[PDB]
């Protein structure tokens, strides 16, 4: 019961709505979640909404399960920092000589690999900086930038974004934390879909 | 004097600047003030810039008179939020036997109306959220998001938009306020527009 | 030995990253250093990222040298400030009549000129508010709109952007800020480049 995950598109002759997984397995060093969906803006994939993100310099993008991600959400990352110790100008890049100052990979400030938890809303329009963290069941406000880590179960918002208040008493997130719904089997979750939308499935489990 | 209200494009060859009023008018659950006006950005009118606005959540809208609203402004209406009191995400939304999943209307978040005060000027870009309220006399810098409140005549900005300054002094403030210009038939208006414009017709009528 | 600093499009069969000064010189009120580029967000020329720029008000707009401008980022004049010592209704807009309150000159909030130094890195999608300072070196994050002066070698951030930190010691931004590398002919650049990227064209000049 419940609709194929596989499929880049699961509600018949909607173009909008779109599974994650299915667009971005392709991609090479990309990790998606089972039911993570995209809430397209203009028609458009995931896939364009990720940006600078270059093999060659491996970071990873990873994106947990159950996410609802809006549109407009744009994940940069490690390919648009420049180097900074001296000059951020890139010489390298207009040639007629300049290319002997490539820089050396050991010379790219990269920050590390951006990491969205399960069970995770992101607002519209948010903008994920480079090497961030996301934990699960957190809550982006619409229109945010994360230049930080964020808690498990955490509202945030701004720009930078900042935790404002968790979401339910640590008591209740560290039981959530503890039963991870989000990585039983489909079938069990599916006789609890009920019980996991209003937190009761904490005094079941 | 002066312009006709119920016109969508008040100035003549220009259509970009429009009269709110009569473009939001047909609409439901949706006030609009006499003399405000949006500057289009790429000549889409001020209708599409109202997102996620379901009558049957009843949240209601309201904008004053003689506002003055930057291109690109959006109002994010309450038909977005999810429901939070346990996993945020919408099984309903997949059918496939989720569809018995569908929230129950008292259990979404709703965070109230929006109301934009009389005399308010939002820069452009400015993102608007669910349940906020600008009082008149405010000025909310461009490329700001409002979450909370802004009191009247004060400047606000930022993303979460902060109140920055007061405009005037309190006592002007208060004045002001109740004065309520904006609220006097045109010919008045139109006889002191010089007066609004320079704050001095408080030593008028006090 | 590097590009021709008055070539449009610089790199070859690469019509989205250009130099800007080529492009803006044909422009009254403007002041283009010469290796600064603007790197496209969808085939637009800079001019276009330029709002609100009214000679009239005769406020100026410069940019130093060496300039790395990430696509989007947009730069707001004067000439959408509207008049605040009253209401901020733009009645003389509608005519009609209402064109005798047409402010003057010396009513407009002009907050001065925008300044960008030399050596300045903009990240994508930045919005830069008039009046604006910004210093040699800085580096201002992706997607920040900058209200207040920002100082040189000083890295920032945010909606207000605000200096999060300094990019070296004081010392080594004492010096650079003394050698001002970037006022140096190409041919005695070219042969230091190696030693711009690391910092230590300090050791050498001094
Ligand atoms: C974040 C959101 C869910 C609201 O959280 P909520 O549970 O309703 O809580 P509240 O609105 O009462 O927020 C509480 C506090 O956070 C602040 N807040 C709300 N959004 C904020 C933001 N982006 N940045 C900073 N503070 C924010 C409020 O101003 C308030 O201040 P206070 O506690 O000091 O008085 C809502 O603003 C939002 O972003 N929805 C997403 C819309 C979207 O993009 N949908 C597309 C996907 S379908
Ligand atoms: C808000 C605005 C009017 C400036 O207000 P102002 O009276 O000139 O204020 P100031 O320039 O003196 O700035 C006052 C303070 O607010 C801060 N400020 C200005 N804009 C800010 C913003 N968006 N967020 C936070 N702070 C801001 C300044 O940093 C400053 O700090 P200080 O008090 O410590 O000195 C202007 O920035 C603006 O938003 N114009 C709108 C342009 C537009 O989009 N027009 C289209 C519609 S016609
Ligand atoms: C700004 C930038 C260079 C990062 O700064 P950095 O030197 O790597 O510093 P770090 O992020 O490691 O840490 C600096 C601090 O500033 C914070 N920070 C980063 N971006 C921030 C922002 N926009 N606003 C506020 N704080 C920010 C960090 O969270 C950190 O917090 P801490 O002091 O408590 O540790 C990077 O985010 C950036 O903006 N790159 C530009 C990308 C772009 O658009 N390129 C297009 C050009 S081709
Ligand atoms: C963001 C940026 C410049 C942009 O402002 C200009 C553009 O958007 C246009 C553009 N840039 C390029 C092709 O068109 C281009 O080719 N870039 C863009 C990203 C990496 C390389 C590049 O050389 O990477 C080489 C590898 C190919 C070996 C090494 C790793 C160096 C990268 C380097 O110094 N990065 C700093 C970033 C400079
Ligand atoms: C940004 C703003 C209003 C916008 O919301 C309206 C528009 O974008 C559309 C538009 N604006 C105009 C024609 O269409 C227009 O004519 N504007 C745009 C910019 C100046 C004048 C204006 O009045 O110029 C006259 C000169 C011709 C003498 C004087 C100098 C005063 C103008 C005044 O109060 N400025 C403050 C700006 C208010």
């Amino acid at each position: 019961m419940g609709p194929n995950p596989m499929k880049m598109y699961p509600i018949e002759g909607n173009k909008s709505v779109q599974f994650i997984k299915p667009i971005l397995e392709k991609l090479e060093n990309v990790e998606v979640g089972e039911y993570s969906y995209y809430d397209s803006k203009n028609g458009e994939t995931f896939d364009k909404q990720i940006l600078y993100h270059y093999p060659i310099l491996n970071d990873k993008l990873k994106i947990g399960k159950f996410c609802s991600i809006g549109p407009g959400v744009t994940i940069i990352m490690n390919g648009a920092n420049h180097r900074m110790d001296g000059s951020t100008y890139p010489f390298n890049l207009f040639g007629n000589g300049w290319e002997k100052h490539m820089p050396k990979l050991d010379q790219l400030p990269i920050k590390g690999d951006t990491i969205i938890g399960n069970d995770v809303w992101i607002g519209k329009d948010v903008v994920i900086m480079p090497g961030v963290k996301i934990g699960d069941g957190a809550i982006v406000a619409a229109n945010s930038v994360v230049v930080k880590d964020i808690a498990p179960y955490m509202l945030a918002g701004g720009n930078p974004a900042n935790e404002i208040k968790q979401r339910f008493d640590q008591d209740t997130i560290n039981q959530l934390l503890d039963i991870k719904w989000w990585n039983w089997p489909i079938d069990i979750i599916n006789e609890n879909i009920d019980k996991i939308l209003d937190n009761s499935i904490i005094r079941e489990v």
